[PDB]
């Protein structure tokens, strides 16, 4: 039985499960409400998603919340900065890849995960609510992915935020082409919504 | 004491997660033939352009020799597994435990229940070869996304990606073009999949 | 091809071993939420329609449902079937530790027989045998100790139809006689014709 | 409080010890070299009682014939077992449940379901002298598996007709009421001498 | 012929459970006594006769009587001599025995990892003592002083019996403080002391 | 407030040891993964710049790192420091086991929640074993290094203790264990004395 086993690859469990563990034992003592952000890894200072975030996670601080980050640079970066320096609890969900990168230093909790999905659970497990900035591949990774728990009621209900309209109109169009198609609900375009104004996501949350 | 804080964790959720995973390896991992996921609307059902297309995808394959992996859901999955079941292949379905329960299609030669996404999404690529996305809504386009990830930043390796009816695909692509124009992906991260209106083409890709 | 189940357990499968402890979670989980008090009832898997056994067991589903009691059940044939379907057609709760009778309105699926022999015990109010074999003979017999060691909360035990327990019943006696078992260890179980005379048992505690 | 009723869905620590006694008692079982007999038996007779010479007889020729003994790892028959196959050289094992000085390899386990798993995984045999519901626990337990085959097939004796008469005339008894299959009883074989369990032991096993 | 050791691999999962295993009972058999437990190491060669053995007796009754319970390698020489004397005083007695065990302990762990045994060592002992011995009982030693002058653990009094015996070695320690190899208070993690009577005596001068 | 590090350890708490086993199987991917024989090192913490046992520690790492050896310590200051730099410095592979909850000469730097961890790790890949002047954490290494030796958990590998003056007082009395009978005739033999980092490289080429 060597052979099965072997081909069988179970022992990369240990980690995997060493990443659950240590993520429920921190995520679950913080004591504010988590609010899970995302944006571009490559938007850096002086773009607006970077500036936004950093309004946002500042915002976020002041107003109770604690924010949960990738943990990486762009507008993450920035929102964990923005929390940071307002003093507020900004955790960082650092992902290891082939093509490395350091952790931006605006995380009061740093975890490292060698893998995306027990990354995603953590962004999930503690969130009342969660907000998207402009960003890439992965953004649209969390965010398909957070509608589908939703949708499906897989996970309680909570307020999705998609920050700036006019970066995000080309996704929602054909969503709605999606629901043209009978492809999603009526209402299921419904489970997220579109704004300009950080303060707004922010005032929204705040009940 | 820590019995409340044992409890916050609510770490009794992993024997279950644990034994999805186990379960899943040493039923996958025993499989014979090279394994293609394969995605599609779970309400596009018999009669739908999605769905005969899924029909003669599911058994191009099985003919080709290679086994379909689905969510063992209705609709194009159905199809998928139907084709590859009625041409005697191999068909998985790894079917998803919902709040409003859609009922396992009766085609899949090996049937996996879980109750997690996070686990149903790995081992839709932990024994891939290849995927194929045919026209679906939010379920369809999570898993894109989340493979498109996995292969842009190589956490694992580089294996086809296609997606089947062009002008269903045409408004996520063009939009993912303008996140192109913006920079937030790289320059060459569009040819990370293909964009197909043959069936044909996605069974010879991953027959080479 | 596929070994027997324990078999299939090697030393150096360990990460297999979850499979038997989220069951033994679900198992826990599924019953403990009932709140109906649960009763479990062991008999033949092979008495059918028309045998005694079987129409005893209907008589004790339905007046176990009739009273307020759940039943648990191995979830199989035979009696198993005749006390499940008593209960489920009176209106009552039907439980099965499956290992299907389409009499139960809680079916669980264990791959493990040791971890359902659990479950039928755990949150046990009572347990009631019927005339069976090896099985129903197992089951009894791991009760008896259970009890008799104490490894689980008391509850009342009782065997219908005294003819067919007779031999057994009597070598028990003998094994007390032989002092293999305490004085009062076959005061466990109670011997008894009528299935109603175990709902009034059991609604007296 | 009792042991069972002391699980609960979410104490996994109470889980993890049963998978603890999983994990030690495959690893110790697993790398014993000599084919193993299970052995159970009462707990109660003691040094002078014909069940205990029994046992003791037992192990003895079976640590000769080169088989190591599985035992409960109690007193009395338990006791005579180990011993006899422990004075003899031979590998005597006892799964003690939360124990005779006759144990080569020793056991500790809270969990019986755990225990009975461990009394056949490895079991190339399996004999039953005189003893109480602990006895009668064990062996209806094997003849279930043997007889649904959840475990892989392997002999089982049961020592002293006179003390088994009224279980086995009784199981006659259930197989006339047909609760029991044609040759389901001769799942095991009743016998009074433990050299013969011993010598069959030798017969089924190249 | 291998070195329990050297059978350590990252892939192979169970020897890993072992250690998991290890873990778990011992500190659920450790935590739920109810009698506060004393660490106990020394010789397992010196035998019946000799001062060591004899005072290991000594020690385990006069424990025993006293409330505590006693923890040993579980070994034999004067390992068992202090099993027995606890036992057979009616006290609780505890054997971490490593698979390299008398029968004097009222609960036995079987061990196979080294470091398992020093953790439970000193997770909940109010007390140590060192009896003379060899190579392990110079080790375990060691080892309380540094998880102690390191802060590792809760701190409990340490005692060696036998001063003539110990005496090579307390000097050459006062050598190291002498060379600031150590600190200024760090030979007052542990005291000489000739007879256990006067550990016991000094053990009963603790928690309210 | 919290507490030391072992009273942490809860018997509930079981999900809480996957991150000791995680931190094995990463401890024996990165080590195993080095193809340079590697030499574990220890000594003191306290001794730096410009005291002899520091200038040793450099000169033993300069020294092993130019046969050909890595080296492997502790990865704090003092000694241990000193033996990272000499070897890094002279281009050789430094590795260090830290415990964080590290000096910058490391090659490879693991990162270690658990020192028992740690402890396999020092000796599971070792060629050989150099311990330089230090306290009670040098001790504590050497003693475990020989009574794994001694009753061999752990393959055989050469155990060398530089500067025979400091020394003096411990190896006197271990052969007085001798003399005493506590310790076996060979067991002193594990380890040798030596006053030069050379006689440790020409030892470990052989």
């Amino acid at each position: 039985l060597i052979d099965q086993l072997h081909h069988e690859d179970s022992w990369r469990l240990f980690r995997i499960l060493a990443e659950f563990v240590e993520g429920f034992e921190t995520l679950s003592e913080l004591q504010v409400p988590l609010v899970s952000v995302f944006g571009s890894a490559r938007f850096g200072e002086g773009h607006p998603a970077y500036e936004a975030g950093y309004r946002l996670g500042r915002a976020l601080a002041e107003a109770g919340f604690g924010v949960v980050t990738g943990g990486g640079p762009g507008v993450m970066e920035a929102v964990n900065r923005g929390a940071y320096e307002a003093g507020g609890v900004s955790v960082g969900l650092n992902i290891e890849l082939p093509h490395e990168q350091k952790p931006n230093p605006y995380q009061t909790h740093a975890l490292s995960l060698r893998y995306f999905f027990v990354r995603k659970v953590l962004f999930v497990r503690y969130a009342v609510g969660f907000v998207f900035l402009p960003g890439g591949f992965g953004t649209l990774d969390e965010l398909s992915e957070v509608l589908v728990l939703l949708q499906t009621e897989k996970v309680h209900r909570f307020p999705v935020f998609l920050l700036d309209r006019g970066y995000w109109e080309g996704l929602v169009r054909w969503l709605a082409f999606l629901r043209d198609q009978k492809a999603v609900g009526p209402e299921d375009l419904q489970l997220f919504r579109l704004t300009d104004e950080p303060e707004e996501v922010v005032q929204a949350l705040k009940a």
